[PDB]
């Protein structure tokens, strides 16, 4: 079998039924046009914010990793490995897409242990064992997994989700594709940016262009990147359009080279 | 390989870390000596209950079914097929055991569509493909699955954890033992009774003593009793010295007659 491709979601996209649809119709129409193996890693986004801010909890950040206490561990896992993941396998059945729901330690697929104890149960994810996944995928289904881990001494861990992607992809052998809201990293001015390498990434950090979650989504592909020994792709789920050619390569936001 | 064995969880189970342990303790004592696959399917029990109470939310019931409006799926889905599902593979992980994670929908185990307009989004369960699991077992995992599915046009559906369990027995050929707060179905003096039959669970039903969800599932037990051709008893997680043996066969709560 073929490496598999990760498409990493997060974001609003949840917000957005429409996109959604527009999402899902890409997905099929890449499924059935393409031989290689797709794999869903996805994020917490606005089902956890909205969460959050309903409940009137608030959200703080420390480098770019939200702290998550103890005492929201639960809440957020069933906001991100609960609801969102399973909006994602109900969208993947109204398409008819064989699909199987799985969180960070199912079959140990992405290793987890705590980050900094500053941060509370934050995890730090490497790669894991791929054979799990490797099963499901031969068998046919799309595993559509969450950013929410556990470690060996059981205790739950809320993942940043580009991060798990990348620890996947690694795992996986597979090629990765980050979506975000934005079309890949934007300079001083807001424009997008074509390509990026370590160099540049440390430039643009240095003069603040890069900051909180963007340093550490950056650091994520260019890890993932020279890893894999391909580039990485960070581009937007907002324009249907782009979508199709997007998956097959056209490059539509910024492409991390290894 | 063996019919597997369903064990199902709910009720305050786990509210209870001590209870959890020695629950787990009792399970992998269960799977060093014997031969029969173990499968777990559950509730929200607690864990939804606490939620909904915190977020001010009602919960009514129809005929031993809680109404599940549109606008409460998302938040129960996360409780129960994110926050339960997951706090039971982390204690799964815990003591060693590698555990996979399923809702209802994942490799079509169960068949869910909407049960009532009248209840919401609340799913009839009925038996689905026994496959994903099948495969599952084959390789030596133990699938926990929660009792979230999914319609065919993508609605995410509550179901009655006691009904998921029986229909998940009936598409796997499993034997069945369902676990609650209370050792089996209790008389009108609140005491254990042995045995039930169809016939006795009708006169129960008619005198008032059988009412609400033990309705449900007493009914549930008793469908799958007749399905599978053998017995399926309902008993209690509380006291742990019981455990060992109940899982081995030794009747403890309610034993339903097929
Ligand atoms: N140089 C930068 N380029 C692009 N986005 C940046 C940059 N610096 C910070 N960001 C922030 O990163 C956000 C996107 O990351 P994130 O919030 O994790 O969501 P997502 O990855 O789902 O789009 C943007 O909404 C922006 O506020
Ligand atoms: N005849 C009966 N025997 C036993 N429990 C009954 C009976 N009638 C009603 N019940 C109710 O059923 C409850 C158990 O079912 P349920 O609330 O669904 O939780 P669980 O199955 O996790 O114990 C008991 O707590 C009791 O209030």
């Amino acid at each position: 079998m073929m490496n598999p491709l990760i498409i990493k979601l997060g974001g609003v996209l949840l917000d957005s039924e429409e996109a959604l649809e527009r999402l899902f119709s890409a997905l099929v129409n890449y499924r059935e046009s393409h031989q290689r193996p797709l794999v869903i890693v996805h994020g917490g986004g606005c089902v956890v914010d909205e969460l959050m801010k309903g409940l009137n909890l608030p959200v703080k950040k420390k480098n770019g990793l939200r702290v998550t206490p103890a005492d929201q561990i639960d809440i957020i896992t069933g906001a991100l490995a609960g609801t969102a993941n399973k909006t994602l396998l109900a969208w993947a059945k109204k398409h008819q897409i064989a699909a199987v729901g799985l969180f960070l330690g199912d079959g140990d697929s992405v290793k987890v242990t705590q980050l900094d104890e500053e941060l509370g149960h934050v995890g730090l994810a490497q790669p894991g064992s791929p054979k799990l996944i490797n099963s499901l995928l031969e068998n046919g289904y799309l595993p559509v997994v969450s950013s929410i881990g556990v470690t060996d001494e059981g205790q739950l861990m809320n993942v940043n989700a580009d991060q798990a992607a990348t620890a996947l992809a690694a795992t996986l052998g597979a090629d990765l594709i980050l979506l975000s809201d934005v079309s890949g990293i934007l300079d001083g001015k807001g424009q997008r940016i074509a390509e990026m390498t370590a160099a540049k990434a440390e430039q643009l950090i240095e003069q603040g262009i890069i900051t909180d979650g963007m340093i550490v989504k950056v650091n994520a592909a260019l890890d993932a990147a020279r890893t894999l020994g391909r580039p990485v792709d960070i581009a937007s789920w907002r324009h249907a359009e782009q979508l199709p050619a997007l998956f097959n390569g056209m490059p539509m936001g910024t492409r991390i080279l290894a």
